[PDB]
């Protein structure tokens, strides 16, 4: 009944991994995704494989697609490099297997073979495996860590602990991650203190509540009506930190307009890092991966200090301007959801800040098909939402959908748009009564 | 000043080139102290604009190496980005047809800047500045990296040309660059003793140096007593002024022809605050293979400068052992000597005084040699990139600078001696 006894299964693994990358003297390929989680396993590969002296080649991708593979699989006829997969690989690893890649795979999602050895060749590091859910309990950064401490790099925890919060398993924080953390305290890189979400964006308190989007206060989102709210109080809106009485002061006023204020507090992690507030960090390698700033994100994980620099100017245009696509967002309440359109790569991100009350579906239309993204939270679950089964009435539209209960998306004809919403509605308004 | 006009033509074009690209971007660096300095200007300079890359780190770069590179233009074709090699390599270059950038300070084979619309070629050598004492190859990337701006980059320039011995007297493009890291406050000058640079106990600081080598005083007993017998606690770090003035006064009444016992200490903005350090260590890990490890100490990466101060001091130590042993064979006009593969560059450079010296290893079957000369020697017609070269004529290859260049031959190491001392005599 021990975390001890199931790392012991883990390690078999992460001492092959070890043995094979000290053992290899060729070309080394990393190839990683664009998302918080993804910079951050690059950064913990990047820092380790300089420490056992290899260099390397990394490479971002958004998704593993077959023609990816079969252009990566080009490079094996000259020099066969060792490849290590981040965060993608176990459900691809079919096509890898086909091209025989000399392959290391760390991967948090369900796999397709359930085997932590392949072949000769092939070394796969799937939680699930070990039956830890991938989804909940431990991130590809912290698949990378459990590798990275067999070498005795503990001070990298500190990049895992970046991607449990940019993959949103830090409340509650569960199995693997909960041992990660509690190392990087053992050893000193992190220190956990409960706090005021405002306070991780080191700026003036009124700009870090007029961008915030976790939680979204529309009423105060905006540098006027956060400043105005702040006078009032009695709060110095130029201060860059809020005290204890002042929390108490803006918590006691915020609960009229934003009632349930315990999303406002946080367990804050001060970290080992140049960027020593990783819940900052963690927003700050999204914008950048957001804007294509790959090489930029990992920079910051190695605390470039000009990569820094730019990622605090492109978090800061990526929160306003996400401030300013919510405003525009038209939203449209039927019985049990809330709906609107937005753009395609915008309508999941959106959803999610938008959800209170209500679960809520985004969708855009590209060519005839609409695309529908939606979102719930913990306390719709409880009260019985599951969103894949209300996803999946689609298939009588002639599309289909399916997801999480707490996420999902689903596809239909541009045509029938209003009459999979109401159909979706019902369901809902079924699985709350 | 006015060159740096003319240079900037050729910065800006290479800065377009580079931001323009959006392919695989490769990255081939020597393992000497300047390469390893130009390999993490480089990766800062890179990442920073957003180009991921793919670094390696080669000891030659022989038409065997050109050839493996070669076949990764048929799938993608990457923009090559050489540093402290391929200007004498260029004609194989452009037979292979890269799309390359050639960053180095290597006498040039052709002497133009723009070679075909695919290449461009940034030699300081094309604008008549002197790539031995006026400019090393980090000084060049330096000058890419000034052009977006990224002064704090200066000071791997600084570790290059300490580690390319270009420091003392400071000349031409390195004090530009050295007044340049001093205006933005990323350097502070401190004139002091060498031993205070390592910041060790003192006996060993002195038993374990290089410049200068005193080998009376090279091993920990005979240090340790010195110190005592003229009134220095040998377990000291650093030496304060009377300390100082102790130890100057009874090593050079002693050893009177002795020299550079003062230094102009660069203190960087850097982890290994001491450039002088970070040229020592970067060279060992180098020496030991650490290509890796010495990009990281670059990127100031903490268990990298752990390693670093591993390696470097038990580099030291082998190095103060083969100099005890050292077999010098008198030539005509050279002296020469068989050692270990990390070790001969250096043992050369600590040796030679009046007559240029080759050291050389055997691997396989194959001798590695290494020439080092003075200025001194310099001025008076020496020039080991010609007398180098000269490995050709026993199926082989030869290059470098006038003042330390190399070669590779194979069963004709007396016989390309003879040959080499005989090219030194004329040049003489
Ligand atoms: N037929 C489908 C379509 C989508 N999904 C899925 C997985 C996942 O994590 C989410 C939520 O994210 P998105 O769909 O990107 O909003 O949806 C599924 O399971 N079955
Ligand atoms: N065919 C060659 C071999 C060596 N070199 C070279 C560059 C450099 O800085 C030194 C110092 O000498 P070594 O440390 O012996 O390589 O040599 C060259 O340019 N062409």
């Amino acid at each position: 009944a021990h975390m001890m006894e199931k790392l012991k299964e883990i390690e078999k693994v992460t001492k092959a991994i070890k043995e094979k990358i000290l053992n290899h003297y060729g070309y080394i390929r990393v190839i990683t995704h664009h998302d918080t989680d993804g910079l951050s396993s690059g950064g913990i590969l990047a820092k380790m494989l300089m420490r056992t002296n290899k260099l390397f080649h990394l490479t971002v991708v958004e998704h593993l697609s077959k023609e990816v593979i079969e252009k990566l699989a080009k490079e094996n006829e000259v020099n066969k490099p060792l490849f290590i997969f981040a965060a993608m690989g176990s459900g691809q690893i079919e096509e890898i297997i086909k091209h025989n890649f000399n392959a290391i795979i760390l991967d948090h999602h369900p796999p397709v073979i359930k085997d932590s050895f392949i072949n000769e060749n092939i070394i796969q590091l799937n939680p699930h495996i070990f039956g830890v859910d991938g989804s909940r309990e431990i991130t590809a950064s912290g698949v990378c860590y459990l590798v990275a401490r067999e070498f005795g790099y503990y001070d990298l925890s500190v990049l895992a602990i970046v991607g449990i919060i940019g993959d949103m398993q830090y409340n509650p924080l569960l199995g693997l991650n909960k041992f990660i953390v509690n190392e990087a305290r053992e050893y000193r890189y992190v220190k956990i203190m409960n706090d005021i979400v405002y306070n991780i964006y080191d700026v003036e308190i009124y700009k870090a509540i007029a961008y915030c989007t976790k939680p979204y206060i529309p009423d105060l989102a905006s540098e006027g009506k956060a400043f105005k709210f702040l006078k009032d109080i009695g709060i110095d809106p130029n201060k860059k930190q809020l005290d204890d009485t002042d929390k108490k002061k803006l918590l006691s006023a915020i609960i009229f307009k934003y009632p349930k204020i315990e999303n406002l507090l946080i367990d804050r992690y001060l970290i080992e890092h140049k960027v020593r507030d990783a819940f900052l960090l963690s927003e700050m390698l999204n914008a950048v991966g957001r804007n294509g700033l790959f090489a930029v994100g990992i920079g910051i994980c190695l605390e470039d200090d000009e990569c820094i620099k730019i990622g605090n100017q492109i978090l800061w245009e990526y929160k306003k301007n996400l401030i300013n696509e919510l405003k525009s967002v038209k939203l449209k309440k039927l019985n049990n959801i809330y709906y609107f359109e937005g753009k395609k790569g915008m309508i999941g991100i959106i959803a999610s800040i938008l959800v209170d009350d209500k679960p809520v579906i985004g969708y855009h239309i590209e060519g005839d098909i609409a695309k529908f993204s939606a979102r719930g939270n913990r306390d719709l679950v409880n009260r019985g939402l599951n969103l894949s089964v209300a996803m999946a009435v689609a298939k009588e539209f002639g599309g289909n959908g399916g997801g999480h209960d707490v996420a999902s998306g689903a596809v239909v004809s541009k045509d029938k748009v209003q009459e999979f919403l109401k159909r979706v509605d019902e369901i809902i308004g079924e699985q709350l009564r």
